[PDB]
């Protein structure tokens, strides 16, 4: 169950941190994030996204709306 918490969005990078249990900042891609409507993540809103590996950081992809 891969639940997290929108921390902030990079909107001008196409990119964004959401927040793992442990304050773990996971990398969202533009090409993860399911732009359904508007490309962008609801600050403070929770989600749940399918994390992968990465050399330089947890790569958070394929994001699944609460």
């Amino acid at each position: 169950m891969e639940q997290g918490t929108v921390k902030w969005f990079n909107a001008e990078k196409g990119f964004g941190f959401i927040e793992r249990e442990n304050g773990d900042d996971v990398f969202v891609h533009f090409s993860a994030i399911q732009g359904d409507g508007f490309k962008s993540l609801d600050e403070g809103q929770a989600v749940t996204f399918d994390v992968e590996e990465g050399q330089r950081g947890p790569q958070a992809a394929n994001v699944q709306k609460a």
